[PDB]
This record gives C-alpha cells, sequence and structure tokens, in this order.
C-alpha cells in the first residue's frame, strides 16, 4: 500500500519533525497539495533532530512524506491516530537497508497547533 | 483512566520530544520507573520543541509524562502506536484551559534508536 | 478528556462490534447524532460477541458509545486509527471496576464498508 | 514493509475477528509462532463476521495473519494501538483488487481477555 500520504483539514497549520537513526544521510521531502514545501536533510545515529517546520495543508490538506538516502528511496510505514477526537499524529518511519528497523527517519506531523 | 503512562522494552534507549502551543508555561516531567530523570520548561503558540532527550528506560520499562502549567495539572490523552511491529510511538496531548485543543504541551516518544 | 465520541464521514455506513469480558452485564449504548440507534446487552467473561451491526453515520457524522452496568456507567478509554489514509477504526475499552483492564465492553467501530 | 506481524506477550489469551467486505471469498490465515492454528473463509459485501476464536499466542508470542482470495495473495495494511498501556488492538486490512479500500478482509486481535 501507499504509505506517507495524508489528508489534512484544510488551510490547517500543523507541525513536521523529523529524527534520524541511521548511518544514512537523510533527506526527508515534505509535500503539501503536489508541491515540495520543506526539506531536511541530516544525519544521526542518536535520534537527532533534523528538521522542525510550521507548515499550512492549503486548500486541499494533503501532505505527503518522502525519505531518500543518496537518492535512493526508503520503504515507508505509516498510519494516523487521533486522540480525544481531536489531537492529530500522523506519523512515518523509514527504512534505508535491511535490518527493518523503520527508525532511519522517522516524521511526526501534529495538529492543531496554536 | 490514567494516561501518559507507557511501558517500554526494558534497558532501552528512547527518544522524548515537547511541543509548546499555548500562552502558559508548559512543564513536562519525564518519570523513568517512577523517578524524574528530565523537565522541560518552555512556552510557544506556535509548536516550539521545548525538549529533546535521548533517555534510558532502565530496568522496568516504566515512563510517565506529567504536565503542569504553573502548579496546576493539565488534563492527559495518550496512545501508542506501533507500526510495522517494530518502530513505537508513545504520544501524548494535553489541555491547560478549556478550549480542549488538547496540544498545549505535546509529547512524542519513540523508540527504537539507532 | 471526553472519550468514546468520534467524527465519521456524514452518510456514511460503518460496522460496531462489542466483545464483553467481564462478570458484569454490559449494557452499550451507540448513539448517532445524539439519538441511541442501537443497543448490545449481553454478558461473557471470554470475548463473546455481544453485538455486532451496520450503522450510518447520518448528517452530522457524530458516533457516540456510552457503557453501563447494573446501571453504572463505566469509564472509557478511546481512540481513531486511520491506515492507509483510507481504513479507519474507532476504538473504546471500558472498565466497570477497580482492576483497570479496560476490556469489560470492548467496541471497535470500522468504516469504510462494502 | 511486512505487515499483519505482531507480539503479544507470552502464553496469552487473545481474540481474533475477521470481517469481509468483498465480492472475493476471503481466507483468513492465523498462524501462531510460524503454524497455522484457525482458517476463517468467507464472503460479505456488508462487514459480516466470517470468524472470531479465542486462542492462545504460545511461547513465543508471535502472531501473523495472512489473507488470500482465490489463491491470490491479498496486499495488507496493519499496525498496533495500545490504550491505557493496558488494551491492546492489532489490526489488519487487506485488498484484493484495485479499488485500494483495504477493508476486504478486515482482522481485529483484541487482548487482555477476561
Ligand atoms: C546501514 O544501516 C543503517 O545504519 C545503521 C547504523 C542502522 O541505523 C540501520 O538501521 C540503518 O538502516
Ligand atoms: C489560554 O489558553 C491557552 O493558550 C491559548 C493561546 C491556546 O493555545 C489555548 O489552547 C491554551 O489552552
Ligand atoms: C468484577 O470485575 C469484573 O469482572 C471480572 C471477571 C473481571 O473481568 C473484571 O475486569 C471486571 O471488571
Ligand atoms: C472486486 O472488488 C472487490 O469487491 C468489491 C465489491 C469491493 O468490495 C472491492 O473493494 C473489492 O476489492
Ligand atoms: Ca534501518
Ligand atoms: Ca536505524
Ligand atoms: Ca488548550
Ligand atoms: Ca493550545
Ligand atoms: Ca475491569
Ligand atoms: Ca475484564
Ligand atoms: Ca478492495
Ligand atoms: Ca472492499
Amino acid at each position: 500500500a501507499t504509505q506517507g500520504v495524508f489528508t489534512l483539514p484544510a488551510n490547517t497549520q500543523f507541525g513536521v519533525t523529523a529524527f534520524a537513526n541511521s548511518a544514512g544521510t537523510q533527506t526527508v521531502n515534505v509535500q503539501v497539495n503536489n508541491e515540495t514545501v520543506a526539506t531536511f536533510t541530516g544525519q544521526s545515529t542518536n535520534n537527532a533532530i533534523i528538521g522542525s517546520k510550521v507548515l499550512n495543508s492549503g486548500g486541499g490538506g494533503k501532505v505527503q512524506i518522502l525519505v531518500s538516502v543518496n537518492g535512493r528511496s526508503s520503504d515507508l510505514v505509516s498510519a494516523q491516530v487521533i486522540l480525544a477526537n481531536e489531537l492529530n499524529f500522523a506519523l512515518v518511519g523509514s527504512e534505508d537497508s535491511t535490518d527493518n528497523d523503520y527508525n532511519d527517519a522517522v516524521v511526526v506531523i501534529n495538529w492543531p497547533l496554536g
């Protein structure tokens, strides 16, 4: 199945934060309604934050996360969880190799903000 | 029900990251096996990161998040989600007032690292 | 926080299924747009299905689960999870006593159908 | 990523329930520590329950769900959600055709029981 794609409510501010846990340098691409709006590039084997930004979901609400290492697309896993029918988390893990820890880049999307 | 309490595998490193979205200064206490190991204090209405640390779950694996604003306990909501039977997110939201956005402090715990 | 309340897309068919794990007879009330549309009454200490029905979320999309045992409201826990940005689960546990297993009535809501 | 594989606590009773939403007849295979312990076969386009059993997780706690239609493996999506650090749901969807609704067989695993 496709992973890393989420439908947010329209015109909503959201946070996106990425962490790295790999020998490989991670590139996280964030798209909103099919346009790249953020890029995080970094490397850590100890969960360093490689980016955190506030974005708007726009008219369409479509948010897509892609992860690559040296140009190779990482395999993604994702889900959305809603707490108290209002607090949302869109969650991504990614795997750049074959150990299947799925933490090589970890991406957390959160809304609402403010 | 009690919220903000999670059982991690023993002696395992985990990331804890807190975000703020409130007029109130947030205090996030992180306890491992019933002892405070970290406290994050900060203020933001724009999802600023008020703390991010790597911690160890210790022998018992018990991790508890408590949130307060000027000595008043916030109401917590939480859940744990596991992707691909391997990547874990323990998620906390909190409410310090009456609008019920539950984002006033948001805490994300992730494991494994590395 | 309020638990057991979920916002579904309007005019959408959904499944609701309840399981019992308690000495006490469970009465699960399902409200759609603030009107009772199903009542499941049963008893089991071994996960018997006490109801499974197809319902419609109607104009407003509001679904609420309440559980009582001998007329006393059980404490609820809940969350929603979405897989592949499409497959939805709204999940409820309930506690009728002091052992905090939260499984005394378990309620699973799933959509879409068909 | 591999989907439909879950680690339960050892030697633990759990519920497994399968629902169908497809023109295709669903065959759901349940394995405990790499051996089949149940098979559910049925058809519905209205969320009928095609199986519900109580099973034991065995010494290793490994539970796997596989779904096929007329011998063809369905694509799976899955996650586990834990409420109140106690109440567990392991969730599977599956897709047998081209519409990507992932509901064609839906499997819910719940524990603890009792
Ligand atoms: C080469 O493998 C990459 O780096 C290692 C240090 C591990 O983090 C592994 O999960 C990652 O996929
Ligand atoms: C006074 O209320 C607090 O501050 C506001 C600016 C909002 O973030 C609200 O959610 C928060 O509870
Ligand atoms: C009296 O307590 C009720 O029945 C027992 C058999 C247990 O299922 C317990 O969780 C439940 O709350
Ligand atoms: C042929 O397609 C199968 O049957 C249809 C009635 C739908 O349920 C579709 O999701 C399913 O994959
Ligand atoms: Ca890896
Ligand atoms: Ca890694
Ligand atoms: Ca608030
Ligand atoms: Ca707020
Ligand atoms: Ca109980
Ligand atoms: Ca019980
Ligand atoms: Ca389908
Ligand atoms: Ca279908």
